[PDB]
């Protein structure tokens, strides 16, 4: 009731909720060898798309100095392609792989399977993300 | 049906409200020197607790890849402490120090701050909160 109290139960809950959510996803991916950050990143390129680190790292929301080194990993994979420009050779650009593009898709199953497990009515998710959403506004 | 569709909805939105909240602990954690991990670290251990690595490392759902690296440093500002027990020197134990407990006073006031910030009404908290319950209480 005091916004103490419910700010240490939205911590917990919020806390909780997403840690179990990413070890199931981990669960899944590690076949893959696949991290779960590294799979949103290759959720989050879209197909055709070249860009940029910068603006890789603000749609997934991670810094470069996380984002640096998960590249390197995707592209000794040959999921992504981290082609430096012309000009400023430091600026690198960023794009899927033909395989990169091919394992989307298997992965694209995987939110389906993990959310099945926690075993919530379509009403209950459903209320779910209204709350979230309205959270995130 | 919907099922596809809820799942990505669900992920989208445990993914993004989980950096919202941290980017706003992080803010907040600045003053103290403390990463967000650090401070869950802190918070999660009770003030008169001795536990293992395995033990602390499932409950805040680190592993020791990303622990051990958190405890030194922890350790090395005096805010926790590894000891073994007499009784079984095989189990590595850790525990929090004299000013390890002390400063978990002022980090204590940081989460009402971090949720006051998306005014949200009481009802939309309890109701959120009650709706996580359900979540995560299978497990």
């Amino acid at each position: 009731g005091s916004h103490m109290y419910l700010s240490k139960q939205l911590e917990f809950l919020f806390y909780v909720s997403s840690k179990e959510i990413i070890k199931k996803y981990t669960n899944y991916l590690k076949e893959y060898d696949l991290t779960y950050t590294g799979y949103i990143v290759l959720m989050a390129i879209e197909n055709d798309e070249k860009l940029n680190i910068k603006k890789l790292g603000e749609r997934v929301f991670l810094d470069s100095g996380t984002l640096t080194p998960l590249l390197k990993k995707l592209e000794k994979k040959d999921y992504v392609v981290r082609t430096r420009e012309e000009k400023d050779e430091r600026n690198l650009q960023i794009s899927l792989t033909e395989q990169g593009k091919a394992i989307k898709s298997p992965l694209a199953e995987i939110s389906v399977k993990v959310f099945n497990e926690f075993n919530i009515s379509e009403r209950e998710a459903s209320d779910i993300i209204n709350n979230l959403r309205n959270f995130v506004s």
